[PDB]
Order: C-alpha cells, then sequence, then structure tokens
C-alpha cells in the first residue's frame, strides 16, 4: 500500500538528473548533488541513541522512524537516515533494523537483503586486496611481505562462525604460499 | 634358553674392545673392526629372496634363519644377516621380522621393539634437519628457501596416518612460517 520511489523524490524536489531508481520503490541519489547544495541551508538533527541495551529490546531503530513521521505530521518536514543492515545477521534472527509494527522503512525484504547493492561492493573491494596481496607473494614478493604480519582480512557478509581462523594457500606452488587468516 | 652374548661373540672371535654390550644378550660391534679385516678372506653369500609376496604369507624371514641354523647344523659356519624391523607395524599387527616358531632371532622382544637404538638415532638425525631449516626460514631465510618446494619429511617409528598431510608453523610470528609437511 505504498508509494513509488517518485513521489518520495518529489517531495524532496529531486530531479531524474541525479535520481537512479532500483526498482519501483528505491533510488541511490547522485552524491555530487550534495555539493550542488552547498549554499543552502542546514535543518536540525536530531541525534537517537539509548540506554544500555538488554536482551529486552528496546526499538531504537522503530522510535527513529516514529519520531520523524511524527514530525512531518505535526507539520515539521523530515528525513530519518539509518544504517543499512547486514544480511548476514538476518538469516541468523529476525532484528529490528527495518523498524517494527506500523513504523518501518519499506520496502523492508529489499532493505533487509540485497538492497542496493551496496554490501556487496564493499565485500568486492575489500576481497580484491586481499587477492592481490596473496598474488603479489605468489609472483615474487617484491614488497617483502610478511605473512606473520598481515592485518588485512578477508570478507563476507554472512554469519559463518568457521571463517573466523583458517589457513590460506594450501596446494603447492601454483596456489602460493600457505598462510593464516 | 639362551647364550650370554659373550658366548655368541666368542664363536665369532670377537674381543670385548670392539664389543658393546646392550644388557647380556645383544652388543654392538664396531664397524671399525671390518677394515682390520680386509685382509682377511671372505666366505659365501647367499641371497635369500622370494617369489611375488601374497597376502597368505610366504615366510621368507622365518626361512633366511632356518637355512643359516640348518648350514650351522650340517657344520657349515653360518651368520644371518637381517634387517631392523620397524617398531610402528608392531603396534599395529604381529609380523615376522624376527622369525616364527623354532626358527627366530632372539631376543625376540628387544629386537621388534627399541632394540639398540638405530631406529630412535635415525629420527633424530632427520628431525633435526628438518628442525633446523624451519629455523633457518624463521631467522630471515638467507638461502631463500622456497616452502612450497621442500622434499624433506619429518619422520617418527609409529603407523601414524593422521600425520600423513600436515601443517606446520602456525601461531604466529613467534613460530616462523607456516607451510605443508
Amino acid at each position: 500500500g505504498m508509494k513509488p520511489i517518485k513521489e518520495i523524490a518529489d517531495q524532496l524536489e529531486l530531479k531524474d538528473d541525479i535520481l537512479y531508481p532500483y526498482g519501483h520503490y528505491i533510488a541511490k541519489i547522485d552524491h555530487r548533488f550534495l555539493k550542488s547544495l552547498e549554499n543552502h541551508e542546514d535543518g536540525k538533527l536530531i541525534l537517537v541513541t539509548a540506554v544500555t541495551p538488554t536482551p529486552a529490546g528496546e526499538g531504537k531503530t522503530t522510535t527513529s522512524i516514529g519520531l520523524s513521521m511524527s514530525l512531518n505530521r505535526i507539520g515539521k518536514k523530515s528525513i530519518v537516515t539509518l544504517r543499512e543492515p547486514s544480511l548476514g545477521p538476518t538469516l541468523g534472527l529476525k532484528g529490528g533494523a527495518t523498524g517494527g509494527g506500523r513504523s518501518r522503512v519499506l520496502p523492508s525484504d529489499e532493505i533487509n537483503l540485497h538492497f542496493t547493492g551496496d554490501m556487496h561492493a564493499v565485500a568486492s573491494a575489500h576481497n580484491l586486496l586481499a587477492a592481490v596481496l596473496d598474488s603479489h607473494i605468489k609472483h615474487g614478493n617484491e614488497l617483502k611481505i610478511d605473512i606473520t604480519r598481515v592485518f588485512w582480512k578477508r570478507t563476507m557478509d554472512m554469519n559463518d562462525r568457521a571463517l573466523r581462523s583458517i589457513v590460506i594457500g594450501l596446494g603447492g606452488s601454483a596456489n602460493g604460499f600457505p598462510r593464516e587468516d
């Protein structure tokens, strides 16, 4: 029962030329737009936080969303900014990163899952460095990298305890050099 | 019903100066004694071999010992020479490496187990090299050893399949460099 992204974008007076849709209900906004707006006036910033978290669940995200909705409601133009949830945890347990009840961000499945691919993009960049590091070592290690002193790890957006402590680079010369990761 | 080793040694005209006892029933002979005998005549050499081995077991070692015993019996002075068995396989299965029935080499338990410690000596020397190789790499690898191209393995006299393929040198900088062994 919800609105085409164009209708949300119109609320903020955003033009197609800086909007990249992802389906009918999501868009990226070109970040360079922000520099365009540099002579424009800042609104107010409200920081939402909480008491010491307990297992009983305090519903901070639901409240952040609720607050923005309520401000709009009382005639004060408001946007809620949230972090994108990691996929991994959701595959383990339902969480609250997209709010709850009548106070959510939508479409919630997409937001909780692949969304617009940002998590994947980060992982790719991250893992590229790891792949290049190992391949540098394999091909002569001109940088004289100490394979017992590598700070950089690999990454996935998955709750996988099996990957906490591993040994890589096995199988022989063609596969490069063994090391811990 | 065993003869003290000095008795056996006497049969062969071996003097104490070249005899190193291990208990009352075993001795080492100084290898340098062989060179002493270089002007003495060689006897006959009988090679004992066998048809293609089968799971039924052909008793070659038992036969070797029996032949030597039988040569002595018919008045022809004879010595049987044998390999020392590995300890490992005996901890797995009784074998025929010290003969069988009425045709054995004695004391059988000792021969089968630690004997005079020659297996332990070999293992020590072998493992020392391995240790020194890894430590060379740890301490700067001046020889530029390629840890994916190490031919040298470690050793033990034990039937332990768990050690066929291992990864060593884990745990961090203080322990050296990870490799397969």
